[PDB]
């Protein structure tokens, strides 16, 4: 049975200057999803868990007490709680946004009334969710959540991201259930250097992610082929960097061809014990040159949550990241679920089955491919 989680009160993250227009990052991106599962029936389908905020010692597996609190209080606990004073004057670090809002950094917002308790329940809906697939309480299930979280550094918010929700479910699955071997996927277009800073040197933990790269400029500028992992987890950290820029832009082709050539061979030699995705949409078309740029069709998204739930013994869990474009997001959740659920995949045309990836896929392939064949018996 597939489970799906979902609260109202993260629709209430907003910026304070009362106009989503200028914020991409926008309640109406779950709400959207949500009644697009409604809709199709597939929510009638699932079980709908019930969300909780996440609990600062939770947050603290990741994130510094001083980010905690900065982030995860009301401004009258905050005080309350900061018995050891970390904290500096709040003065340094708000600033008015150039929509007039409150904010943090110069594009990232808050909401002192709502924003700590939507980013902590972000958190605490998809814990709940993989701890309940992790016990085999469910199959599989996906996390509509908000706001997003891989970006989300040890002390530093980013890209929309306060809190980072997948590395915290990972880190309790290991200190609650001493589970050996956890893989996450991020297939996001965008590199989950927060992520990727959690578990550069756990070697119990395998971070793959798919990501424009381009000679680092595109945002956030990180995840290189050549970070490969520190220490133990030498080998352990994955970034499938496309290189070349959008002359021609990636997709399906491309992606497939990562997947059945990088990606599952490396997971299926791992042979984790469950399987976590960082689950951004917004390498689909409709995603301009800034957000995306890339060329994915939702549908094929179903195919790659097919050849995950291979894994684990089905033991997937997928949680929201980034997706802009309202159509493509409810689209590609919907193909998402509906694999999870166990349907037969809505093909793609054969026309596209048959394409060779292009020039720059191929060489950003083989990179990846020569720097881990050091690590994985698969790529010798
Ligand atoms: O997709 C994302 N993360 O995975 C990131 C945010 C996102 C998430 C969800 C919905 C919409 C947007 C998008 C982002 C892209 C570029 C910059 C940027 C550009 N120049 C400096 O910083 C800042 C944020
Ligand atoms: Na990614
Ligand atoms: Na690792
Ligand atoms: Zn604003
Ligand atoms: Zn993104």
């Amino acid at each position: 049975t597939t489970g799906l989680v979902y609260d109202t009160l993260m629709l209430k993250h907003q910026c304070t200057c009362g106009s989503s227009s200028s914020h991409p990052e926008h309640a109406g991106r779950i709400q959207s999803i949500w009644s697009r599962l409604q809709e199709t029936g597939l929510r009638g389908k699932c079980e709908c868990i019930r969300g909780r905020k996440a609990t600062l010692e939770e947050l603290q597996t990741v994130h510094s007490e001083a980010h905690t609190l900065l982030y995860g209080t009301n401004p009258a606990n905050r005080q309350k709680l900061d018995s050891k004073k970390l904290l500096g004057s709040l003065a340094s670090v708000f600033v008015r946004l150039p929509c007039g809002g409150v904010g943090v950094d110069s594009d990232t917002i808050w909401n002192e009334v709502h924003s700590a308790g939507a980013a902590r329940l972000a958190v605490g809906c998809v814990v709940e969710l993989v701890f309940k697939v992790a016990t085999g309480e469910l199959k599989n299930g996906f996390a509509v959540v908000r706001p997003p979280g891989h970006h989300a550094e040890e002390s530093t918010p980013m890209g929309f991201c306060y809190f980072n929700s997948v590395a915290v479910a990972a880190k309790l699955l290991q200190q609650r259930l001493s589970v050996s071997k956890i893989l996450i996927v991020d297939w996001d277009v965008h590199h989950g250097n927060g992520t990727q800073q959690a578990f550069y040197s756990d070697p119990s933990v395998l971070y793959m992610s798919l990501h424009r790269y381009d000679d680092g400029n595109f945002f956030p500028g990180s995840g290189a082929p050549d970070e490969v992992g520190t220490g133990p987890g030498v080998g352990f950290n994955v970034n499938m960097a496309f290189t070349g820029g959008l002359d021609p832009p990636m997709g399906d082709a491309e992606y497939l061809a990562a997947f059945r050539t990088v990606v599952m061979p490396i997971a299926s030699e791992f042979a984790p014990d469950v399987v976590l995705v960082s689950s951004g949409f917004d390498a689909v078309e409709g995603h301009p040159t800034p957000l995306g740029g890339y060329n994915l069709s939702a549908r094929c998204f179903g195919y790659l949550t097919k050849q995950l739930m291979g894994l684990a013994g089905g033991r997937i869990v997928l949680a929201l990241e980034g997706g802009h474009d309202l159509t493509a997001i409810c689209d590609a959740s919907e193909a998402c679920v509906s694999a999870l659920l166990g349907n037969e995949l809505d093909p793609l045309p054969e026309k596209v089955l048959q394409q060779r990836p292009n020039a720059n896929a191929v060489r950003s392939m083989e990179k990846v491919m020569e720097i881990h064949s050091k690590y994985w018996r698969c790529l010798q």
